[PDB]
């Protein structure tokens, strides 16, 4: 199939923010969406590979949970085109905003985001980067993941979702379904305290190397107080320092669709 959408066809509006490549705009094609684009006007060879390489996996991806690819623009500048979602990301709403969730809306955000990984991973896609920025509450149900990049919020990276193996860049592809799965545990941690971990430490440097060496982990007996024995025993088995000893998600999924069965008491 073919999802060149021609030349004039989208309509840039409001600057959104800063995307992996150029910039997220508003705009409008066939109703609002997101274009991000390229800023500048020479398509570096080693950034085309990655535009065709962004748009070669979005294409894979068709499903409730993950950003809705609709389009790419190869005219003036280069695009990928998603759905726009009316909302804020899962990490605005817990740590800037400072929404505050019921239990019940959490699990479920909770399995919504592990049916979506799930999914990506069936297709075998690693994300390489899950976390509260890049988890959407569209029209504030309706977990919608993607990787919106600097547009959502907050050389460097994002260090609190990163596994240990990856904060320690060992044998130079560190990632893998498991690492997602780290990702997804810390937030699992940040549902279920609406915290961020770590926030006692105020030295980048030092939590990348504690966490790196496993001296550091996030402090579990901050769990909300009305939080499942089974959310919490599931939180660790996700958290693992030990690349090999944590969950799939099918199983993962799994165990929370369990819990979730039980406790609308
Ligand atoms: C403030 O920003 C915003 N508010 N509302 C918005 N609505 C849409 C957008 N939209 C985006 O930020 C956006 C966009 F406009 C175009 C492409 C991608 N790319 C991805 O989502 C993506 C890239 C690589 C891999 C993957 C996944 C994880 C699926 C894989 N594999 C996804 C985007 F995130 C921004 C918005």
């Amino acid at each position: 199939d073919d999802w060149e959408i021609p030349d004039g066809q989208i309509t840039v509006g409001q600057r959104i923010g800063s995307g992996s490549f150029g910039t997220v705009y508003k705009g409008k094609w066939h109703g609002d969406v997101a274009v991000k684009m390229l800023n500048v006007t020479a398509p570096t060879p080693q950034q085309l590979q990655a535009f065709k390489n962004e748009v070669g996996v979005l294409r894979k991806t068709r499903h409730v949970n993950i950003l809705l690819f609709m389009g790419y623009s190869t005219k003036p500048q280069l695009a990928i085109v998603t759905q726009w979602c009316e909302g804020s990301s899962l990490y605005h709403h817990l740590h800037i905003i400072e929404t505050k969730f019921e239990m019940i809306k959490l699990i479920d955000i909770a399995r919504q985001t592990a049916q979506g990984m799930d999914y990506l991973h069936a297709k075998s896609i690693i994300h390489r980067d899950l976390k509260s920025n890049n988890i959407f509450l569209h029209e504030d149900l309706t977990v919608k993941i993607g990787d919106f990049g600097l547009a959502t919020v907050k050389l460097s990276g994002s260090i609190l979702w990163m596994a240990p193996e990856v904060i320690r860049m060992q044998d130079k592809n560190p990632y893998s379904f498991q690492s997602d799965v780290y990702a997804f545990g810390i937030v699992l941690y940040e549902l279920m305290t609406g915290q961020l971990p770590y926030s006692n430490i105020n030295n980048r440097d030092q939590i990348i190397f504690m966490v790196g060496r496993g001296y550091l982990s996030p402090d579990l007996s901050k769990v909300r107080s009305n939080c499942p024995k089974a959310m919490k025993r599931l939180m660790a088995e996700c958290l693992k320092k030990k690349r090999d000893e944590r969950p799939l998600f099918p199983q993962i999924l799994a165990s929370i669709e369990l819990l979730a069965r039980s406790l609308p008491k």
